This record gives structure tokens, sequence and C-alpha cells, in this order.
């Protein structure tokens, strides 16, 4: 049947995006109800950017400095305060299109999609991991800041990232949507790198369920292992521990293709060592991470309006 | 900034895609103005499906007998007919979230987004290549026919795949919007395979100009070619012959990054005969086929609505 990156349909989202104004100053915003959330740093300069100082910023600011955007109407800005790195405008109409919707902050390991906006405007949307340094691995230009990263369940979007900033590897780190970093980064132009990244266990684990799903089996051996023995081999090649609670939400996986979950580590304890010796996995010659058991389950049991 | 597998955002799409049920059969259609386009096996039963005679299955019903659902709306239908492997279904309303829209029939080579959708509702999006065979390399369950494929171009939607059919390998065949077939496919349940694939010459070498913009550069070497010369190559590793009008339109991406189009064939032909010795470009172990000229520049200058 096949395994593609799917990214959430992305007109729920679509709906809510905005270009927000300050000087000459431009970046993207979410419109949810009376409310349009942006990257606080939309009230720098350039100047600005090497060690902002946002509270004074902010204060020599008033309602109609931000022109807001949707589409070709300007929405009059009533109220703005900020929370963290994130600045609420309060606009005075409420927006129609506004889906029911949460704000979730995502642990490392978890995917969502990406809806990549310039100008308040959908550039495109992708499949993202938040990786276990807090950074993600983005595609993202001048103008992207406040392009929103989210799942969606059923009718309900949990908007999880709004993005900030790009690190010296071409990497990624943003906030959630109460403007608090994912990781250690801050809001100024100044040096700083992710630390070191590792591969999530539980995520490669769930690909190849998927391609024994889809009947890519060649590297399923005879073996079991414990946890135990399973996680001194996975730290050797810089993989997160697999917990009991991984194990646990692996087990749907594990009880649909009936391939135990300490039989399938025995299985990737023996790629780590052997390497895949030129074969693939789903087309892929390397094992990957960006898929959790959840989204393996979506895309192979067909789960809509999501 | 980093490069990703984008695809085109959905909300366009999600707006037109409806649930058809003719007897105990559903799928998906698409509503575009007063008419809702779905393939014409909707008609079929489990039996029919080893060999179908549609023209009969057809004369036998009538519009009342075209269940069609929008979210739980039902639309009534006052007039039907067959254009190839699609029906049309003449409905009493119009669609009024109808976007600009265009039928276009894609090249083997272009790339283009995919809605997945169940049961009239959407699961996720993705990008595909029509492969030089016609197939693409899809990922679809038991519900996903009438899932549609396009492109974006501002505020127009250009569709130009309708969802059919699964052929042995795991990969995908079904026609442009006017039902017919992209491959010497047909609509029934009897033994169909590819042809053998080719890799998309262009667009590997659109790639590769995007890993240079993405500052990922290890490969370039320091020669160059002729066309025919790199051809000859490239016919042993089964790439598609690379004509003067794809060196035409990797001008831009050539201009851009001052790199000749023969000079990044030279950088090819070794990769294509030394391999890649272990390294990856992009974060990918194999040269990837299925981003066009367009794609890169999309990705890499921004471009939205789109
Ligand atoms: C973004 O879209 C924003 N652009 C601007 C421009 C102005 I004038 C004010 C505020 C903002 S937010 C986004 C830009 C793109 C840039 C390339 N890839 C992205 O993801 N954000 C930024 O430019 C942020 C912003 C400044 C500096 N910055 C950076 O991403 C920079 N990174 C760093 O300095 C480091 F910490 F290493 F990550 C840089 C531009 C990539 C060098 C803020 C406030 C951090
Ligand atoms: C699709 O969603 C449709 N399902 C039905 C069910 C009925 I009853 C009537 C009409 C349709 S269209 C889609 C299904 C999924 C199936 C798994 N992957 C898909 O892409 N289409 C089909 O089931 C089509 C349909 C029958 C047989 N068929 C196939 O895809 C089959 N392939 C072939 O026979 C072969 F030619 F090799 F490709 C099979 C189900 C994968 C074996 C039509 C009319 C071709």
């Amino acid at each position: 049947s096949g395994f593609r990156k799917m990214a959430f349909p992305s007109g729920k989202v679509e709906g809510c995006m905005v270009q927000v104004t300050c000087g000459t100053t431009t970046l993207n915003g979410l419109w949810l109800d009376d409310v349009v959330y942006c990257p606080r740093h939309v009230i720098c300069t350039s100047e600005d950017m090497l060690n902002p100082n946002y509270e004074d910023l902010l204060i020599r600011k008033s309602n109609h400095n931000f022109l807001v955007q949707a589409g070709n109407v300007q929405l009059r800005v009533i109220g703005h305060s900020m929370q963290n790195c994130v600045l609420k405008l309060k606009v005075d109409t409420a927006n129609p299109k506004t889906p029911k919707y949460k704000f979730v902050r995502i642990q490392p390991g978890q995917t969502f999609s990406v809806l990549a906006c310039y100008n308040g405007s959908p550039s495109g949307v992708y499949q993202c991991a938040m990786r276990p340094n807090f950074t993600i691995k983005g595609s993202f230009l001048n103008g992207s800041c406040g392009s929103v990263g989210f799942n969606i369940d059923y009718d309900c979007v949990s908007f999880c990232y709004m993005h900030h900033m790009e690190l010296p590897t071409g990497v990624h780190a943003g906030t959630d949507l109460e403007g608090n970093f994912y990781g250690p980064f801050v809001d100024r132009q100044t040096a700083q790198a992710a630390g070191t990244d590792t591969t999530i266990t539980v995520n490669v684990l769930a690909w190849l369920y998927a391609a024994v799903i889809n009947g890519d089996r060649w590297f399923l051996n005879r073996f079991t292992t414990t946890l135990n023995d399973f996680n001194l081999v996975a730290m050797k090649y810089n993989y997160e521990p697999l917990t009991q609670d991984h194990v646990d939400i692996l087990g749907p996986l594990s009880a649909q293709t009936g391939i135990a979950v300490l039989d399938m580590c025995a299985s990737l304890k023996e790629l780590l060592q052997n390497g895949m010796n030129g074969r693939t996995i789903l087309g892929s010659a390397l094992l990957e991470d960006e898929f959790t058991p959840f989204d393996v389950v979506r895309q192979c049991s067909g789960v809509t309006f999501q």
C-alpha cells in the first residue's frame, strides 16, 4: 500500500494565518477567535536583534502600531500583551474560520505538521519531529517566522510549535504557543548551537513495524532480547533509551503484526551492529526516526479528518 | 535553511472532497461547481471488478442511485455521465468553496501533492512524482479511490491525478480528471504490472542544486562533460536521457549557484560511477529524483499561496 512522510491536511490552519507588520518588520501570525499570536520580535528592527530588550521595545508601542492583514482585509488591533516570547494581539474581529483547537507542549520524539508561511500566506506543508535536542529539521527562509506546527485529531487542531529561528547547522528552534522555547534557546541573534542529537528509538521501531506491514521483512531475525540488553547496545549508537512506556505504546503494532516488541528490538540490535548491507527498508537506506507509533497506525489504518 | 519533501497546502482541495455511494460501494469524489467527479467503478460491487462492463452497469443506474454527501449534507444528483474511467455527477448545488481550477495532464517526471482521503474525508497530504513508467509511489488503503493529486500556482489549483488502483509492487495508478489513465493500465481487477521504472535525471540534478544552495557541496568535482557523454553514462545506470529542454529548465538554478548544468552533470556522472561512499546529500543516502527544478526554486525562494 506504500508508506510516505504524510502531513496533516492544512486547511484548518491555513484559515488562521495572517501577516503582522510593526514598523518595517513583517512576519506571520495565528488568528484564533479575536486574538493574533506572533513572535514578539515583530517589534524589532535589524539593530535590535543582536541584544533586544523586549519589555523596553514594547512599552514604546501602542495598538495602532501593529498592522494585521488577513488577505487584504486589515484587522483593527485593540489590545496587546507579551507572554514569554510571543505577542498576543487582541483584534476587534473574531476569525470565523477558527477551528476547535488547543495549545499543547509536545515532548521530544513527537511529530507534527509545519505549515511554512511567508507574508501571512501558505507556502507548503511537511512533517517534522521534535528532536531530543529540542530542534526541528525544518525548511524555513527569511520571513517564515510565526509559521506554526500542529497535530489534528478529528476536528481538533493542537498547535504545538511557532517558528522563531535557525541554528548553526541548518536546523530550527521555536516556542509553544505560550511563547516558551523548546530547548535552551533565546530569541536573540547571538551564538547558540543545539546539543548533540540522538535517534528516537521508539520511532525507529514503529517504522520497522510499518515495513513489516508493507511486506518489507528481510531484516527480521529469529532472536529476542531483554530491554536492558537492547538498551546497552542502543546507547553505543546514540539511540534514546527505550522505556516501558515506549514498549507499551508499541503494543498496537506489536499485536497487529504478531511480532513482540523485544523481538523487533532484537532485529534492530542486529541492524545497528551489522548495518543494512546496501539494502533498503521502505525505499530508505537509513533507519528513519520521524514516524511515531501513532503516525504508523494512522497511515496504515486510514484515520481521517486528521 | 533546510530541505524537505514539501506538499502544497491542501485547504483549497479539502473544501472540494465528498463521499460518493452507489449501492454498498463508497469512495471519494471531487465537487467543483455543480459537478462531482469520481472513479466510474463506484458503480461496481466485488463481483463486477474481475471484468466489469461499465456502460452496461451504468445504464441500469439512475441519478437517485448515487448518494453524494458533503459532510452530513446530502447533495441531490440531477444528471450523470461517464467520461473515460471517470463518472461526472451533476448536482443541484454549486460548491461555494470551489477554487479557481484547471484539469491538466502532467508529464512523467512532474511532481504533485496527493490529498489521501477516506469516506470523503482528508487523511493526509504528501508529495509524489509521476514516474516514467506512469505509476506513483503513493500511500493508499482500501477506500482511498477518488483521492486527487494537484498543483497550486498562486490562487489556481491544477488537478492532474485521480486515484484508482494499486499495482503489484505497492505502487499506484490512476487517471487525469478526464478519466484517462496514466500508463497502459485499466480499471479492472486483472493482472497488470508497471514496466521498469527509470530515474528522473533532471530532478536529481535539481536536488543536487538544492544541496549546493543548502551548503552541502562535497560532491562537486572540477570537471565538465558533454551532454552526449553524460547521457551514455546515465543510460547504464537506468537514468532518463537529459534533453536540451531539461538543460534549459535547470537554467535558473544554474545561474543562481553559478554552476553550469554540464558541470553539475560531471558531478553526477562521478556519483553514479563511484557511489556516495557512505556520505549523505541533504541527509539522504540515495540520490533523490522526486523534486523538480520548480520544486527546488519554490522551496528555496519561498513561493506562497502555492
Ligand atoms: C524569521 O522569519 C524572522 N525574521 C525576522 C526579521 C526581523 I528585522 C525581526 C524578527 C524576525 S523573526 C526567522 C528567519 C529565518 C532566517 C533563516 N531561517 C529562518 O528560520 N528568524 C530569524 O531571523 C531569527 C530572529 C533573529 C535572528 N534569527 C535567526 O534565525 C538567526 N539565528 C541565530 O542568531 C541563532 F541563534 F544562531 F540561531 C539567523 C538569522 C539564522 C542568523 C531572532 C530574534 C533570533
Ligand atoms: C479503491 O479505493 C477502490 N476500492 C473499490 C472497492 C470497490 I467494491 C469498487 C471500486 C473500488 S475503487 C482502490 C483501493 C486501494 C486498494 C489497496 N490500495 C489501493 O490503492 N482501488 C481498488 O481496489 C482497485 C479497483 C479494482 C481493483 N483495484 C485494485 O487496486 C487491485 N489492483 C489490481 O487488480 C491491479 F491491477 F493489479 F492493480 C487490488 C485491490 C490492489 C488487488 C479496480 C477497479 C482496479
